[PDB]
């Protein structure tokens, strides 16, 4: 009676969703903590225990925390942490976006995570609203690794050439080219990010020249949607990021020294 009770989650409100479905929510039945609970099958692994194993590593506040798994069989209860604030997804209004200062915030704490997790030579690989999160106090934390993978270990650094996230925000290496650095193309993604946060709406549907869109951008065309909606300082940023050569790109300790990065905008509480 060490316990007693206090390990009992309660299943309730679904928060849904990938990866594939779903995530629920767990208030305790003691102390009714709340927890982000992913519900995941035997029919995976062994990409699971990857995920698990990953998310067992993670450790700063701009990234989703682990705490365990359950594995009643062949489903695996993933207990993650809680974020009240729902998906940074849907604080982008449409066609408009947001305050820009708030959208600042939010890419500190974005590029803070994707900094600590290239820290720990980790690249999450499908960075994009529906997967950014808020808690209670509007603070950005990364979800879900199971799409997250390895790229540096024991110093050295391995080359992806797995396609994978999402089109919209997926650089364009991914689409041209048979390996590529991991951390160029979180970049882009967290780039991506950004416009649809200054902007409320995607750049394009996917970095193919093949896209009008994407071509115009690469013309510097920025009198279009969406670099037409976005400021100069932060479209002097975008300009950096989404740079098509991946070694030519920005990178995220100069993204630290951009003047609008710098620019002072949002007040606390
Ligand atoms: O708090 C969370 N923690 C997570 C930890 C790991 C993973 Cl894989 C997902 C979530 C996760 N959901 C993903 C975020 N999004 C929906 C489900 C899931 C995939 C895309 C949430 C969440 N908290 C919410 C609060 C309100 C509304 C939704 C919420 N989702």
């Amino acid at each position: 009676m060490a316990v007693p009770f206090v390990e009992d989650w309660d299943l309730v409100q679904t928060l849904g969703e990938g990866a594939y479905g779903e995530v629920q929510l767990a208030v305790n039945r003691v102390t009714e903590e709340a927890v982000a609970v992913k519900i995941v099958d035997m029919k995976c692994p062994e990409n699971i225990k990857k995920e698990i194993c990953i998310n067992k590593m993670l450790n700063h506040e701009n990234v989703v925390k682990f705490y365990g798994h359950r594995r009643e069989g062949n489903i695996q209860y993933l207990f993650l942490e809680y974020c009240s604030g729902g998906e940074l997804f849907d604080r982008i209004e449409p066609d408009i976006g947001m305050p820009e200062p708030d959208a600042q915030r939010f890419f500190h704490q974005l590029m803070a995570g994707v900094v600590y997790l290239h820290g720990i030579g980790i690249t999450h690989r499908d960075i994009k609203p529906e997967n950014l999160l808020l808690d209670e106090r509007d603070n950005l934390k990364i979800s879900d690794f199971g799409l997250a993978t390895v790229f540096r270990y024991n110093n050295r650094e391995r080359l992806l050439n797995k396609m994978c996230g999402t089109l919209p925000y997926v650089a364009p290496e991914l689409l041209k080219r048979r390996e590529f650095h991991a951390e160029p193309v979180d970049v882009w993604s967290c780039g991506i990010v950004l416009t649809a946060m200054l902007a409320g709406e995607l750049p394009w549907d996917q970095p193919s020249d093949s896209c009008q869109e994407y071509s115009d951008w690469k013309e510097k065309k920025t009198y279009l949607n969406p670099w037409k909606k976005i400021d100069s300082a932060p479209l002097a940023l975008l300009h950096k990021i989404l740079v098509e050569n991946p070694s030519a790109r920005i990178t995220i300790p100069d993204i630290k020294k951009d003047r609008w990065y710098n620019k002072p905008l949002k007040k606390g509480a």
